């Protein structure tokens, strides 16, 4: 006694997330905002302020907001002249607030033609060892796509940048770890801009950004930021504590092995490693926790299948393998941890 | 005062339907039911039957099931091995059972590189005026490129196939208005095989399978049918019924209304036309009757915007637009409908 008939609804997997890029790229969100909270708009109302001279814009509109309402990405409400469309919980994260970037640009990438493409191949992985569907699907590497076309690159530094700035908000709230340090060396720093960024919270921390010399050539002099070159394969730099933002989870665990035991060499007694990380859930469910790791975890399977998502318990598993003491865990908000790698 | 960091979640809704249609490919959802009902089998258990020879195939299958899992697409219990999951209402659609067909053709139409490529360009339907956004993105019409890839050609003819008859076996448990007919014309019937079918569940009706001449001739002889070449659109064969099923929907309500005036011209007096569609409820909702209706507009939207889901009232708009007398409607399961108009 199967119902069949209701698994056609399922089509409607692919067709939203479509129609939340829609909605995106025209903007619906930043409208409903600019008219006040707790505003729903009408279709009509909505593309007043879109620049189109269609004339069934309204009509046309309604096609995809009604498909959002009824996944609960919009609020609905049902007057006469038709159906209205306000923000709620789910929505109200996509309208940036002065400073306060919105999650776009990351909705953007991982959706992106590039990557959703590759994603046709995920399979590949189970069935052949150490492929990867991205390179499969388009003949290159990841970052070799990045630099021949620039929209996947820009949409790329976008999303972490956004990503980035929406994750350290939370940490420096809740996480204290950064209040009596005097030297941060943060491994992968790209320019030092994130650095930069906590060196300004915390100015009594001498930071240095370790990053391959291709990459620190153009830094910016950034105060309280000093640009060292090098691999942190073949070492890395001495310095009072380490700093790790999402580069534990590029690399499987004989690298990430690897990284953490170079990082153990240079750190004094008594140093810590910080590792700034999403943390898959011991048990996951329908929640917010959980799918800020599991969806992390599958864009990787497409575009790096040896980066992987990992437990407290895998964590305290790399470090105690690198020969770290003790471990502390920091839970910021929605599996965001901040975590301490201690030698002693 | 707003959560950006669970709006990073919302980058899940591209993720699971690509999760989702791994799985089919890798027939995990078949391996699960061969394995008896109420059965929640381990990766390891699944991967067993999925022929591969990669060591870390378990390993990798996981993270494909546990995001079905955690959104429940598959039943999820937690032994100390790891997890283990079965089929649940949501994915026992997946697997067909004798004739009983799945959604699985569908479901892998609606997601095709062709189509979902086709949905990055949607919002052009809002912006430009008549424009089409599969059109735009392939740089030709739809059937023109089923004709140069066949894999494009064939998921859409399966998935169409096996629509129809699940449609069909839910129509004739419930819809009764067959029973007293002796001649039924369908309007674009193919070769006719779903006429035939239905042919053969109601013999007494002599059947005509009106059709474009090009189609027609391949045409096999069923027992019961007569083939008859023609365009709907310069006329329709005289006969006591006529049956329409998923055609109103693939046009604007001009050619809509322009089509049933030309139904009614062959009619007779008292004659119907059966119109089987999904009908778009009058108040959308989470659930399986709004979907029905949402996700094929949303594909037209994508393939074909000039056509489109109506609703009850819409649909006699039409009826009466093109002058039938009265309309009755007769919904079977899920939205979809069963309506006769009638010539009195």
């Amino acid at each position: 006694g199967v119902n069949y008939l209701s698994g056609l609804g399922l089509s409607r997997l692919i067709c939203l997330p479509m129609a939340l890029r829609a909605a995106i790229e025209l903007n619906v969100f930043e409208i409903i905002s600019q008219a006040g909270p707790d505003a729903q708009l009408s279709p009509s109302d909505i593309v007043a302020k879109i620049p189109t001279k269609n004339p069934s814009a309204a009509i046309s509109l309604d096609r995809i907001l009604r498909m959002l309402g009824a996944s609960s990405i919009l609020s609905v409400s049902t007057t006469k002249s038709g159906r209205v469309y306000g923000l709620n919980e789910e929505s109200r994260c996509l309208v940036a607030s002065e400073d306060k970037v919105s999650v776009v640009p990351m909705l953007l990438f991982t959706s992106d033609k590039a990557v959703v493409e590759s994603f046709y191949n995920i399979k590949d992985v189970v069935l052949e060892e150490g492929v990867i569907p991205f390179d499969r699907t388009h003949g290159m590497d990841f970052f070799q796509y990045a630099g021949k076309e620039q929209r996947v690159n820009k949409s790329f530094n976008q999303a972490m940048g956004a990503g980035s700035t929406i994750a350290f908000d939370e940490v420096f709230e809740v996480y204290k770890g950064f209040d009596n340090l005097k030297e941060l060396v943060d491994v992968g720093g790209g320019i030092g801009t994130s650095l930069s960024n906590i060196v300004a919270k915390y100015p009594h921390i001498r930071g240095i950004n370790f990053e391959l010399p291709h990459v620190i050539g153009d830094a910016p002099d950034y105060p309280g930021v000093e640009h060292v070159p090098g691999d942190m394969f073949e070492g890395v730099p001495n310095a009072q504590n380490i700093l790790l933002k999402w580069v534990l989870h590029d690399w499987d665990d004989d690298r990430s092995i690897k990284i953490l035991k170079n990082c153990w060499k240079a750190l004094p007694e008594n140093g810590t490693v910080i590792v700034i990380e999403f943390v898959l859930p011991q048990v996951l469910g329908n929640n917010a926790e959980s799918f800020n790791a599991l969806t992390p975890d599958l864009l990787m399977m497409a575009l790096n299948p040896g980066g992987k998502e990992r437990t407290t318990i895998e964590f305290d598993g790399l470090a105690k393998a690198a020969g770290f003491a003790e471990t502390k865990f920091f839970p910021i908000s929605q599996g965001l941890h901040v975590m301490e790698f201690h030698k002693i």
